[PDB]
């Protein structure tokens, strides 16, 4: 599964970790994050997150 960075603040959800604080399990790929998430660092929407290849 590939890592996604937020283009705003530059973080990087990694699906092994997840971000199981705020819902969202371990081996979740970013497609399937609820559409509802926002970044936990600085809060932007998914559209702003891009693929990292």
């Amino acid at each position: 599964m590939k890592k996604y960075t937020c283009t705003v603040c530059g973080y990087i959800y990694n699906p092994e970790d997840g971000d199981p604080d705020n819902g969202v399990n371990p081996g979740t790929d970013f497609k399937d994050i609820p559409d509802d998430w926002v970044c936990p660092l600085c809060g932007v929407g998914k559209d702003q997150f891009e693929e990292v290849e």
